[PDB]
C-alpha cells in the first residue's frame, strides 16, 4: 500500500510531498520525497514516526487517579504501593486483559504506537502458578494484539522485599518467582510472542526485589538479545537504604557490580549524582523517563540536562497510566527543567536548539532502543508505525518544520493526533480506534467490579 | 428554561437528580435537588460550576509555544520577553481581535466560563493613542461577547521600564498611559463595558513598571467596588531588584506601603517568603496562580501548601495561554507541590482529604472573587455558568462524587469537557462552539500575516 504525506518528520529532517511504500507485512519499503501522490492514499497533516511508550504496568490505569486522597499529613510512595497492592490482589485474569486493551486503545489515540510492559502480576490470586505459569503474560500480548499497539513484553523477577533478600510480602505474591522459574517463563514466552510479532526483554523489577545473585544468574543465562529493564534511584529512601545495604548509591552499586550497556533500560533513575549520571551517559543505556508518574509519586526530577549533555540517551514511558499522552510528558520533561533551573530552553543540542525537535529526537530513540524494536524512525526496513497531526487545526497548519512541533508540544494537546498507524495498518482514524465502543462498554463493567 | 442534572456539585457538596430554574437573563433562579426531570433538558454527564480564568494576555496566544527555541545557554523569562515585545509591535486592532476571540471560544472549550483579561495593549503602533483611547479595551469585550465568554477587563497602568520609574524602553511604546489618562480610560469603560454585561478591575502592570506615588493615585481615586490586580514577585531578579530599590522584597513592599484586602489579586506571588505567605493569607487577597506559564517562562513554585494551610484564597490563570486547560493547572498546581516535596497528597483541607475536590473548591471560589464577578457556585442569585463532562466515558461513568473529580483532574483531560453554559446560554455543545469555524479562519489568515 502506499501513503503520502504533504509534511513529513524523516530521518535526515522535514521533508516535502513524501510517497511512502508500505510492505504486506507493514514494513517501509520506499520512501520519496518531492513526489507525486498517484494512487497512494494523502494523509490529512504532517506525518510524524509513531512514539514508543518504554514503562507500562497496565492494570494501573483501573486506579489512576483514585489515590488523590490525603490519608496523612506525609502520604507518600510508600501508602501509595499499599492501595496499588490492594487492587492488584482482586484483580482476575480476565479483568486484566480488559484494563489492558483499553489501556492499549487509549495509548494509540494519544500518539503511543508500541508499548513495554514491564509485567509483574504473574500468579493466581493465591500466589500459585496457574497451570500454564505464562496465563496473565500470554492476556497481555493477546490484549496488544486486539488493540494493534507494538508491544514488548518484559515479564519481570521479583523475589524479595528489601535489600538483603527480605522476604516478599503477602501483598507480593502474585509476582514472585525464583530465578529458575522465571527463566523458564522468559523462554516459554518466546514463541507466543514471536507468533503475535510481539518483542521480549529481560526485567528485574529493583534491586530492592531480586538480589545481586539473581541479577548474574539471569544475565549468565544466554538471553543476549534481550533488553534489560530495572526501575532504579527513583526515590530518595531506596538511595538511603541501598546505601544502608552495601554503601553504595542505587546507580553507582548497579554500575560497580553489573556491565551495564546499550541493552539497559534504567526506568525512573531519579537520585542520579553527577557521577551517575556520567556513567549512565557513558554506558548508552537508556533513562526511561516517566514524567507524569514521577511528579505524581513525588519521586523528584531528574536531572535531564546534565544527562543530555554528555549523550545521554532517554525516552518517555507513561508508568501508573494517570497520563496517557506523549505531549504530557514530554511538556513536563522540559518544564521540570525550566522550574528546577528558573530559566527557560534546557533540553537543546548543540546542533538542534528547537525544544519540540530536541525532545521528540530524543524519545524516539531511546524509546525504539529500549523497545529493541525496528521503530522511532521512518526509514525503509524499519516498520510502518507513524501519527498524523491535524492539518485542518490552525497552528499547526500555519506552521512548518520544527515549529510545528513546537506548537504540539508547547502549546497544543493529545486531540491533534488524528490519524495512527502501527505496522502498516491503521489503528485511529479521526481520533477513532474501531474496538473503541466493545472495550470501553467491558472496561466500565470491570472497573464497577473492582470499585 | 429548565436543565436537569443527574449529578451536579452544588454548594453543600454533590447532590442527585437537580433541577435548575435559569431566568431569562441568565441567574440561577432555583435549584431543586431529588427533582423530575418534567420539561427540562436533561443533561449528559456531571455537572460542575464553570472555571474562571483569573489571568490572561490575549495576544500572547499568537505566539505560543514558538518561543521554545535556545538562542542562548541560559535563555530566560527576559529574552523570552524581549519576543513578545517584538510580536506586540505588529498587533493591528483587527488582529488583536481575531486572537482574542479565537482564544476565548477555546478556554470555554476548556470549561473556563469566565476570563480577566489583564490588558496592556492601548496605543497604536507608534505608541500614539487612538481616536478613542479606548478603542482596544472595546476590542477585547466585543471579542468575549462574540465568543461567550464572562469578561472582567483590566485595563493595565503601565508607565515605567523599572524600580525607581525608570523611563519606559520604546519595546512598551503601546502600554504606556499616566496616572491621569489611565484614570480617564478607566471611568469611560464603565458604561460599554455595563451594557455588555461584563465588568471591569483596577489593575497595575507591575511594582515595575509603575510608581508608589501612581498606585496611592490611582487607589485614591475612588473606585472602590473595583477588583485590584497586579503581576508581583514572579522572578528572583524583581525580588533583588526592589531590595536594591527599597530595602525590601516586592510582596514585604507591597504589604508595608499599600491596605492589600480581599479586592486584590496577587499574580503570579511566586517568590514569597514566610512571611510574605502569612501576610497574604491574613490580608484575604486572592494569589493568581498560573501553573503553565510560570514552568513556561522558569519562574518558579509557589508555596502553595503553606498558603492554604493559614486560609490562602488562590485560583488559576492561563496568562500566556500556552496551555488552555483547567486540568492542566489545578493538576500541575498540586504536582509542583509534590516535585518540591517528594511527597503525595499536597494540597487538601482539614475538612476535605480529597485532592482534586479542594484544588476545584480553591479555584472557584479564589477565580469568582479575582474577578469581582457573581460566579463560581450553583446557587440561586448566581450566573449560569457550568460546564457538562462526559457521561459516557468509563472513568467518570464509574465515579461517583468526588472521586469524579480525581478521575477527571489526575487520570483525565480537557475533551471529558462536553458541554458548556455561560450566562444560562450554551457556547460549547458536544465539544463544538458555533463560531469555530468563522474565527479559525479569521485565526490562521491572522497567524500567516504576522509569522
Ligand atoms: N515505583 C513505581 N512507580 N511502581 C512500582 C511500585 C512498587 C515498587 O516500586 O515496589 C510498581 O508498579 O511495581
Ligand atoms: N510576566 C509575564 N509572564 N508576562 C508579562 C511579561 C512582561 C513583564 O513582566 O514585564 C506580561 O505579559 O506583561
Ligand atoms: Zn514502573
Ligand atoms: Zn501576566
Amino acid at each position: 500500500s502506499a501513503i503520502f504525506a504533504e509534511r513529513a518528520l524523516l530521518p535526515e529532517g522535514w521533508a516535502r510531498n513524501v510517497r511512502f511504500e508500505i510492505s504486506a507485512d507493514g514494513v517501509l519499503a520506499e520512501i520519496r520525497p518531492d513526489a507525486n501522490a498517484d494512487g497512494a492514499e494523502r494523509l490529512g497533516g504532517a506525518v510524524l514516526p509513531g512514539m514508543p511508550n518504554l514503562h507500562s504496568h497496565a492494570f494501573q490505569r483501573a486506579m489512576a487517579g483514585l489515590a488523590e486522597v490525603a490519608g496523612n499529613p506525609n502520604d507518600s510512595f510508600w501508602t501509595w504501593r499499599e492501595l496499588m497492592y490492594r487492587m492488584v490482589a482482586r484483580l482476575s485474569p480476565e479483568q486484566i486483559e480488559v484494563i489492558a486493551c483499553q489501556l492499549y486503545i487509549e495509548m494509540l489515540k494519544a500518539g503511543y504506537t508500541a508499548v513495554a510492559e514491564f509485567h509483574y502480576v504473574h500468579h493466581d490470586l493465591d500466589g500459585r502458578s496457574y497451570a500454564d505459569p505464562a496465563e496473565l503474560s500470554l492476556r497481555i500480548s493477546r490484549a496488544a494484539s486486539a488493540a494493534g499497539i507494538g508491544l514488548t513484553l518484559l515479564p519481570v523477577l521479583y523475589s524479595h522485599a528489601g535489600f538483603g533478600g527480605q522476604p516478599a510480602s503477602e501483598g507480593q505474591r502474585r509476582f514472585i518467582n525464583g530465578s529458575e522459574a522465571y527463566l523458564e517463563l522468559l523462554q516459554r514466552l518466546r514463541a507466543p510472542l514471536e507468533a503475535a510479532g510481539h518483542s521480549l526483554g529481560l526485567c528485574f523489577h529493583s534491586l530492592r526485589a531480586v538480589t545481586p545473585q539473581q541479577i548474574a544468574t539471569v544475565l549468565a543465562a544466554g538471553h543476549d538479545d534481550l533488553p534489560v529493564h530495572i526501575h532504579i534511584a527513583e526515590q530518595q529512601k531506596e538511595v538511603d537504604d541501598c546505601q544502608a545495604w552495601s554503601g553504595r548509591r542505587p546507580l553507582q552499586w548497579l554500575y560497580e557490580n553489573v556491565a551495564v550497556d546499550q541493552r539497559w533500560c534504567l526506568v525512573h533513575a531519579t537520585h542520579a549524582d553527577p557521577a551517575e549520571v556520567a556513567a549512565m551517559a557513558r554506558s548508552g543505556a537508556v533513562a526511561g523517563l516517566c514524567l507524569s508518574t514521577e511528579a505524581n509519586l513525588g519521586d523528584g526530577i531528574f536531572p535531564a540536562t546534565d544527562f543530555l549533555a554528555q549523550g545521554g540517551r532517554l525516552g518517555i514511558g507513561s508508568d501508573s497510566h494517570v497520563s496517557l499522552s506523549v505531549v504530557e510528558e514530554l511538556r513536563w520533561l522540559e518544564y521540570g527543567q525550566r522550574l528546577r533551573d528558573r530559566k527557560r530552553n534546557r533540553l537543546y543540542r548543540d546542533d538542534q536548539p528547537m525544544i519540540g525537535r530536541t525532545l521528540y529526537d530524543a524519545a524516539l530513540a531511546g524509546g525504539a532502543q529500549a523497545l529493541g524494536q525496528p521503530i522511532g524512525s521512518l526509514a525503509v526496513g524499519r516498520r510502518a508505525d507513524l501519527l498524523v497531526l491535524d492539518g485542518n487545526d490552525p497552528y499547526l497548519a500555519s506552521a512548518e518544520g520544527d515549529a510545528l512541533l513546537n506548537r504540539w508540544l508547547f502549546a497544543g494537546g493529545d486531540r491533534q493526533v488524528r490519524d495512527v498507524m502501527v505496522a502498516g495498518r491503521w489503528v485511529v482514524r479521526d481520533g477513532r480506534h474501531a474496538g473503541e465502543e466493545r472495550s470501553a462498554r467491558a472496561f466500565v463493567q470491570v472497573l464497577g467490579e473492582l470499585l
